[PDB]
DNA sequence: TGCAGGCGCGCCTGCA
DNA sequence: TGCAGGCGCGCCTGCA
DNA sequence: TGCAGGCGCGCCTGCA
DNA sequence: TGCAGGCGCGCCTGCA
């Protein structure tokens, strides 16, 4: 537990190149999920609550399989799982999806699963 | 242009271990400063009014020079300059103290002053 | 309708 | 094949 | 000589 | 007092 004066002196802190690209990857993900409805909510449900299922929040794959955010480019359930679980995360090498997962990255469907509560980490082979 | 639901998924995200490792810093700052009548509230006027002038916020030097935060060192100043003005500062030859700072890295004194508005960014010398 | 500017997927290339 | 990085057209948006 | 990194004793604090 | 745990400066070492 922190001193007030500590939450106000970090509040002055500045964010890294990394820490302003998830900012741009978080908002670029938003655009896409508030098409479709009710796939922010269920987001936002998996983020809260990791005890309890979830259903897949899913966005388009594209034919070379990554995903570009401000002349960036990555796997998108790697980026994803990055931001809200795993930031020193390597690799797709060190992911592998749950048995729920519907459309997981591997199975190469239309649309791909982001739901970081979707995978579990692994050591990599 | 910030969206309240993308302020709400930002909230569900994950510091990584340099983030972690800057709170863990400022903390052990403040530890400090608390023991100083007034550090805490010049530092805070000098990140709060970049424009306006502000006094020193000095820490006591250690003989080596360096300062150890969590298992990691580094000189004070370049440390405190990386957390509130220049994430990406490579070393102190990247720093110039301004003309006001009466406690500078460089002049070697008991204390040294960690304001990072007390110093300005330089092109690193070529070897 | 003329004139801009921002974004990213698809395409290409180059190591291993 | 796996993995990465550079480039630009097409698409979208916003004025007056 | 500049620049790092690893180790542990001394110091401090917090329960009972 | 007894007992434990967290933290960092000082000390040591090793390059180029
Ligand atoms: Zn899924
Ligand atoms: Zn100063």
């Amino acid at each position: 537990f922190t001193s007030p004066a500590v939450k106000r002196l970090l509040g002055w802190k500045q964010g890294d190149e990394e820490e302003k690209w998830a900012e741009k990857a978080v908002d670029a993900l938003v655009k896409k999920l508030k098409k479709k409805k009710g796939a922010m909510e269920e987001l936002e449900k998996a983020l809260s609550s990791p005890g309890q299922p979830s259903k897949c929040v899913t966005i388009p794959r594209s034919l070379d399989g990554r995903l570009q955010v401000s002349h960036r480019k990555g796997l998108p359930h790697v980026i994803y799982c990055r931001v809200w679980r795993w930031p020193d995360l390597q690799s797709h090498h060190e992911l592998k999806p749950l048995d729920i997962c519907e459309f997981p990255f591997g199975s190469k469907q239309k649309e791909v699963c982001i739901n970081p509560y979707h995978y579990k980490r692994v050591e990599s082979p």
